[PDB]
C-alpha cells in the first residue's frame, strides 16, 4: 500500500546535494582525496559567480557540491556556518512536471525558499524550485530534462586537473541509496506527516519496520519514499534506551534538525573499502566478536553469504540479513570534528531494510568488549 | 654589521613556534595540507581528549607546525565571527621565546593589548608558560616559553586518533622552516603597525636588497620588514599603493575583511624535488610564461653569478629567481589557500641572498605583457 497515487509530478532520483562550508575548495579536495569523486564543475569569481564558490565533485551518479561565501559577513551562510558547522544544506531531486509538484507544495503549505525559476546556457534549459524541509535544509526540484551540458547551467570545467585524484584507486560508488535527517524530541511524526502531506510521499515498510530495537538504537524512525520508492528519506527522533541516544548528540552539536548521514550505493563493496581506505578513510571499530556471533547466527539460516567473511571482517564491513537477502554496510568516522554528519556504503543482495540488525548485534560486541 | 637598533634587555625571539588558524572544518583542514603541501599529521586535542570546545589539529613537517582549530558547539561567538568575517585563515604567528616575563612585561607597558595574561599549563612531559597579545587585525601573537619540553607539541596535546596511510605514502615535499609570514594592512596602516613590532617586541626594520629598489609601480604596495633583533624572525607588512593595476592588497584586505596574513613562506634546500613533489601531490601553482625565463636568461648576461639549479627545470616547474650580484633566491607562491582571494603560500630557497622576491613584480608583470603582445 503505497497511498494514494500523485496526480502528475514524479521525483525521479536524487539530483545532487549541495553542502554549506567553511571553504568548498578544500571540502571539494577532501571528497575528490579520501572518498573517491572527481572535481565536475565550478562557479566563483572566475566565471562571474561574485558572491558564492562553488565545487561541484561526482562519483558516477553521485553528485556533491560544496558552497562557501566570498564575501565578509554573508548572513545567511555565516550563520548557518556558525550554527551546525560544515553541513548539508540542500537535498535536490531530479523531477518530471515541476509545475504540478511546486503549485501541490505551494498550497499544502510549503515554505518556498525561491519559486519556479530557470537558467540557460548553450546546451539547453533546466527549471527549478526551492522549498524548505526540516531544520535549515531545503529541496530543490530540479526539471533538467536531457540537458545536455556539464553539471547545470553556467557551470564550467574545473580550472586546473588534479593528478593527485586521478592516481588514486577508484571506490566504486555508484548512487545515492537514502539520506537520514535527525530530527529533534518529539518532531519525527510532524517531519514525516510534511513529506506525506507535502510532497505526496509515502511511509516506506522494510524489514526493520517489523523488529523494534529501540532499546539497543536509542532512536524512533519512519522512511519517507516517493509514490516509485526511487527517493529514501529516513526521519530520526532520540529515544530512550541502553545507551545516550546518537541522535540526541547530533542535535546537540548540530544546533538543530539536519542530515546525519548520506548513503552511497556500491556493487562491489569489498573493493570500495579497500580502495578507500587506501585513501586514508576511517570507519567505526568493530569488534571481532561481532563476526564470530554471525558465522554462528548464519549457520540457523538459509542465506548465502557471496562474499568472502574473512576479508568482510578484516574490513570491518557489517552485515544484515533475513532469510531472502542481506545488505553489506560500513560506517565512516564523521566527516568533521563536530559528532553530526557522517557517510556510509552499502550494498544490497536483496534486502530493502537498512541495518536495523546491527543495532543490536554491534552494541552487545562493543559492550561485552 | 648593520643598525639593529637597541640591544634588548632581555627576551629573545628564538623562531616562530607555530602557526594557529581558525578554520571551518580543522580535521578536513589538516588533511588538505598533509595531503596537498606535505605535512603528516602530529598531535591532537578534541572530545576524545577532553577538549570540549576546540577541535586541534596539529600538522608538522620538519621545524614548520601549523594548528588548526574549529569549535565544537553551536554559535561560538569569538570562532564563528572570526569564521563569517575572514573565511579560513590565520588566527595566531606564535614565537618560541626566552625569559618570558621580561618580554611581557615590555609589551604590556608599551601598550600591548592583551589576549591572555601570563598564564601556564602542564602534563606528564613538563610546563610551558605563554601569554598572548594582539597585533594587527584578529590576529594575535601566543609567546611560547617552550624551554626544553618533552612532549609531543605542547601540554595536553595527544598522539593523532587514527594513522593516514595516503599522507604517508606520498613523495616528500622537503620543507623546513617558515622563513617569513607576510600581514596586509588596510590604507596607511603599515608605519603604524610596523612601529607597534619596533615600540612593543624591540623589533627593528629589517633592510635588504628590495629596500633600496623601485618597484610600486609594479607592486601596488609599500612594504617594511620588521624583524627581531637577532633576525630569526621576519614579519614584512603590506599596505596598499598606487600602481599600474588594482592593489592585491587592497584586494586582500576587501575579502578578509580587514588585515591578515596574506603568505606564510616555507624554506627548502632542494626546491626542485619540493616543487615537483608539491605537484605531484595536486598542488598548483602561479602560471609563469617562457618569456620570464628568456627575459631573465638575457639579463643573467650581465650578472656575474652563479646559478646552481638547473634552468630548463626551473623554467618547466614555473620557479621564478630574483638575484643580484652576490646570490639569488628562488621562489614559487601556490594557488590560494581557498575560495576567497586572500591567503596563499611560498615556498623559497636561498642562495646568499636575503631579500624577498621584489625584482619578481617588475620581472613577471613585463613578462606576462610579451606573452600576450607577442
Ligand atoms: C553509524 C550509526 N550506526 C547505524 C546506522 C544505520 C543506518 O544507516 C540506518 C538504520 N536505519 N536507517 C533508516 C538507516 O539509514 C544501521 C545500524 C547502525 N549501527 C549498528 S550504528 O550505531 O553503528
Ligand atoms: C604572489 C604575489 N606575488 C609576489 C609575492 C612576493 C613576496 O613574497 C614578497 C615581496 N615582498 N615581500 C616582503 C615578500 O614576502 C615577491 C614577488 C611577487 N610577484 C611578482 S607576485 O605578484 O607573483
Ligand atoms: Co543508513
Ligand atoms: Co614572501
Amino acid at each position: 500500500d503505497k497511498g494514494p497515487k500523485p496526480d502528475g509530478g514524479k521525483f525521479l532520483c536524487f539530483d545532487h546535494i549541495t553542502f554549506y562550508v567553511g571553504n568548498a575548495k578544500q571540502a571539494a579536495s577532501y571528497y575528490t582525496t579520501r572518498m573517491g569523486f572527481t572535481e565536475l564543475a565550478y562557479q566563483g569569481l572566475e566565471t562571474g559567480s561574485r558572491k558564492l564558490a562553488k565545487h561541484v565533485v561526482r562519483q558516477n551518479k553521485i553528485v556533491f557540491v560544496f558552497v562557501s561565501a566570498y564575501e565578509p559577513d554573508n548572513t545567511e551562510l555565516g550563520a548557518h556556518l556558525v550554527r551546525h558547522g560544515d553541513g548539508v544544506k540542500d537535498v535536490a531531486f531530479t523531477v518530471e512536471d515541476l509545475d504540478v509538484i511546486v503549485k501541490r507544495a505551494k498550497q499544502r503549505g510549503a515554505e518556498v525558499v525561491r519559486d519556479i525559476w530557470e537558467e540557460s546556457d548553450e546546451f539547453g534549459t533546466v527549471r527549478f524550485a526551492t522549498v524548505k524541509t526540516y531544520g535549515d535544509t531545503q529541496h530543490t526540484f530540479v526539471e533538467r530534462k536531457n540537458y545536455k551540458g556539464l553539471f547545470l547551467p553556467g557551470y564550467k570545467a574545473p580550472l586546473y586537473d588534479d593528478v593527485l585524484a586521478k592516481q588514486l584507486p577508484a571506490t566504486h560508488l555508484d548512487f545515492i541509496d537514502h539520506v537520514v535527517g535527525n530530527q529533534p524530541d518529539l518532531q519525527m511524526e510532524s517531519v514525516a506527516a510534511w513529506y506525506e502531506k507535502v510532497l505526496m510521499f509515502h511511509r516506506f515498510w522494510s524489514v526493520d519496520d517489523s523488529q523494534i530495537h529501540t532499546e539497543y538504537s536509542a532512536l524512533r524512525s519512519i522512511v519517507m519514499t516517493n509514490y516509485e520508492e526511487t527517493v529514501k528519506m529516513p526521519i530520526n527522533e532520540p529515544a530512550k534506551g541502553k545507551k545516550k541516544s546518537q541522535i540526541e548528540e547530533y542535535v546537540d552539536y548540530y544546533g538543530g534538525a539536519g542530515v546525519q548521514h548520506i548513503a552511497l550505493n556500491t556493487s562491489d563493496i569489498i573493493t570500495a573499502i579497500e580502495n578507500l581506505r587506501a585513501r586514508g578513510m576511517h570507519f567505526l571499530s568493530v569488534p571481532n566478536t561481532y563476526y564470530d556471533q554471525l558465522r554462528e547466527r548464519l549457520k540457523s539460516s538459509k542465506v548465502k553469504i557471496q562474499e568472502d567473511m574473512d576479508t568482510l571482517q578484516k574490513l570491518n564491513i557489517l552485515i544484515d540479513y533475513d532469510e531472502d537477502g542481506y545488505l553489506l554496510q560500513i560506517f565512516t568516522k564523521n566527516m568533521q570534528d563536530r559528532p553530526t554528519l557522517f557517510l556510509e556504503v552499502i550494498q544490497r543482495h536483496g534486502h530493502n531494510g537498512f541495518g536495523a540488525g546491527n543495532f543490536k548485534a554491534l552494541f552487545e560486541a562493543i559492550e561485552a568488549d
